[PDB]
């Protein structure tokens, strides 16, 4: 599993549940094509997204749907997404997982890059 | 000034200063139009990207040039830049401050939206 | 002005106004000694702290008292309050601002050091 | 195991490995009483700290020792330490992990408080 989504909620010190990931692959053209997608579970996490073979080098875009995600919690929000945009590298560490912690008007986001 | 970026760096304790930033705003077909952009300045800052005629209703994507920056300090870092997509305007005209504070790993940001 | 704190609510997009914020100092006997205290103003701002003659090197703890901030919005939180423990003026004045980035089960803060 | 520690670190989009950890509870004359202590694991995480018959309502203080984090690896940091103060209630869901992504003049916090 090369690529972990974790999203957290800074409202209610808990998971952010159901909330719709979108994965996107650089193209040579410049276009954001589809790679992979899913929901976070009880624990706000989204894994088997892609696997090794096919997670090559290349800049992605990890979509996090928090608009959606405060609106079914009753509450407005700022931010249409959030976006994590990045370079994946093999002279790295094998394993990227991209962390999200969620406010209805700001977002945090780390990578945590590991072996 | 209807749209204001603020910048920090995290590792130094300092403005981020010289982040390019640029602005996009979403057109009628759906694609990313170039709207306005800009740089910080030495206390961090960018003022002067738009004015309350031009910055109408619509969705936003203020895109800040996070690796150019740190490269620039020969850094390395992880992300590409930041981006940060909204809505604006839709209740009227409002004051928008996007800021952000980064890291080489990492990054926060925030709005702080006032009526005037 | 050599010690400024700033505060923003992350629920609101908003300054956090009214926030109550006590600074104590390290003593010789290793006791926090009251050194200062305030609250923030309409735009999350604290200025008048102290003076550059009455902030002199020592070990300085910054309490933002978050769970009174929330508790006055009727939220209950998840913190008492925020505290920023560091050392300042060891290699001469500077000019701090401390500032943090408010929700109900988290905060963020960062510290602007300059050198007048 | 109802309090866990995990830390990050923004600068290497790491886990903040051998981070020392010390917990206090807050007595009735108002000090700070240890309470537990560890490191970080190779994670960045610290498990163990109490059990569920020791964790009772109160006060608690858990200093992260993020100076001498920043001072092994080289690299010059602002804060002392990084302290999170909190009441522990039962009326909330029974486990309590304290997270914090640390930078050399910045650290956030959150509360990811679960069943
Ligand atoms: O990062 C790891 O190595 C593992 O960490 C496990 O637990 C947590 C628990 C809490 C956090 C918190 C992340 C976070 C991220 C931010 O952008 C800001 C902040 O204050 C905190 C991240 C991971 C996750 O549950 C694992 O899936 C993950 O692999
Ligand atoms: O840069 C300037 O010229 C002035 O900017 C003023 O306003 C802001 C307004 C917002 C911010 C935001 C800080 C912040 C801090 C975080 O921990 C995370 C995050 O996403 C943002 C910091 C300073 C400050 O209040 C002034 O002290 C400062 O001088």
């Amino acid at each position: 599993c090369p690529l972990m989504v974790k999203v957290l909620d800074a409202v209610r010190g808990s998971p952010a549940i159901n909330v719709a990931v979108h994965v996107f692959r650089k193209a040579a053209d410049d276009t954001w094509e589809p790679f992979a997608s899913g929901k976070t579970s009880e624990s706000g996490e989204l894994h088997g997204l892609t696997t090794e073979e096919e997670f090559v080098e290349g800049i992605y875009k990890v979509e996090i749907d928090t608009k959606s995600y405060w609106k079914a919690l009753g509450i407005s929000p700022f931010h249409e997404h959030a976006e994590v945009v990045f370079t994946a590298n093999d002279s790295g560490p094998r394993r990227y997982t991209i962390a999200a912690l969620l406010s209805p008007y700001s977002y945090s986001t780390t990578a945590v890059v590991t072996n």
